[PDB]
């Protein structure tokens, strides 16, 4: 969804079995993390977003949750990786294709960043580390 617009809803699955909508996670600020479970760029923001302190603060306290969501179909190597994925986040599968098939959001690439606040509403759109910590910090 575009910059200003309520953040296109959908639901997913995560490994402990939890279905549930994006929309009904409850919090501040909502980052989606749109990643592929073999890709070294998601791994490498992973790393770096976990040596932001402020970051790691807000993920402890609820302030900001990270939604990671897997949108294509390789279902077993998700899984698998789920398990690594950074502790804090909740860890999806888009089990419903309805991202890819409708294209709910433009994932120009892996990882695709928005960072969503209160009310769903995409606050910043396919953004970077630079400008969500700029944004998040000030």
């Amino acid at each position: 969804s575009n910059a200003g617009m309520k953040a296109a809803d959908f639901t997913y699955v995560t490994v402990h079995g939890d279905n549930s909508r994006m929309s009904r996670l409850k919090a501040q600020y909502t980052m989606l993390f749109f990643y592929d479970p073999d890709c070294s760029n998601c791994r490498k923001f992973e790393k770096l977003f976990a040596e932001i302190p402020a970051f790691v603060e807000m993920v402890e306290n609820g302030t900001l949750r990270v939604l990671a969501i897997y949108p294509d179909e390789n279902r077993e190597e998700w899984a698998t990786k789920a398990v690594y994925m950074p502790q804090g986040w909740i860890v999806g599968w888009n089990k419903a294709g309805d991202i890819r098939t409708r294209q709910l959001y433009d994932i120009r690439a892996t990882p695709t960043i928005y960072l969503l606040d209160g009310r769903k509403r995409v606050i910043l759109k396919d953004t970077s580390m630079e400008q969500l910590i700029d944004y998040l910090a000030t």
